[PDB]
């Protein structure tokens, strides 16, 4: 999930014309261009084609100025295309500048300019400028490619947001890493680091320094066995054993064998 920015600066047509050899509204007169901009973001062409669908995502401007002009809580001059997909590095940028003529009719004659631009762009870098020069017109502008919050990595697609609670315990790091919290471990940070010296064949915790026993161990480390209940004059190795000193007998080690 991110954004694709786009900040106009600069655009010149100087003898008011638009792409098809006609005045926008001796000169071109006064009238002038009643300048907006329309971005289209498609696939990554080796001939960059006017035709084509914005596979990508599309924008455009308010009007802003009538033959030339340089831009400058809304900034009309920088166009944001969302997107949701992972974002591909490579991509086709085709910007056209229009007149507007105060008609709810699609009028596709009033085309000033056309550019296009074919590269790769990540999120790492800042603003890359690009200039125009057609037929008409000389554009000047940046482009920017930047993920939302929690977004991370080229494609924008890394997901992190910090978290403290039933699911895990991490922070995030630079780059998208979840960085487990103090005595936290595992891949996903929900996993305790018991204290130390705890025997893990038979313990366990799930706060971090804690350490409880199976069944059948005991101690602070959970290291020792259960012995048998009731074993008197013996000993444990393995769990409910009672394994009896010299001279002494029975089930419990209790029966005087001198
Ligand atoms: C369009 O121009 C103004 C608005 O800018 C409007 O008042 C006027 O009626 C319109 N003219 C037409 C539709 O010819
Ligand atoms: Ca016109
Ligand atoms: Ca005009
Ligand atoms: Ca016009």
């Amino acid at each position: 999930m991110g954004y694709f920015e786009l900040q106009l600066s600069a655009l010149r047509n100087v003898n008011g014309e638009l792409l098809s050899g006609a005045c926008c509204d001796g000169g071109c007169g006064h009238d002038e261009c009643d300048t907006y901009v329309r971005v289209c973001l498609k696939e990554y062409q080796a001939k960059v084609t006017p035709t084509g669908p914005c596979s990508y995502g599309h924008g455009a401007t308010p009007v802003l100025g009538g033959n030339s002009f340089y831009l400058p809580d809304q900034d009309p001059g920088l166009v944001v295309i969302p997107f949701q997909f992972a974002w591909p590095r490579s991509f086709t940028l085709i910007v056209e500048a229009w007149d507007w003529d105060n008609d709810t009719t699609p009028n596709e004659e009033l085309l000033i300019e056309r550019v296009s631009h074919a590269g790769m762009i990540n999120p790492e870098d800042r603003w890359k400028s690009l200039h125009f020069s057609g037929h008409v017109a000389h554009l000047e502008l940046q482009i920017r490619v930047r993920c939302d919050e929690n977004y991370y990595s080229a494609t924008c697609n890394k997901f992190c947001r910090p978290r403290n609670d039933f699911f895990g315990h991490y922070t995030c790091d630079q780059y998208g890493n979840k960085a487990c919290m103090d005595g936290w471990m595992g891949k996903e940070c929900k996993e305790a680091v018991c204290k130390q010296g705890c025997n893990l064949l038979h313990g366990g915790c799930t706060v971090p320094g804690e350490c409880r026993c199976s069944y059948g161990w005991q101690g602070r480390f959970c290291d020792e066995c259960v012995p048998y209940p009731g074993c008197v004059h013996g000993s444990c190795v393995e769990p409910w054993q009672c394994n009896c000193e010299t001279n002494w007998g029975g089930l419990l080690c209790d029966k005087d064998l001198n």
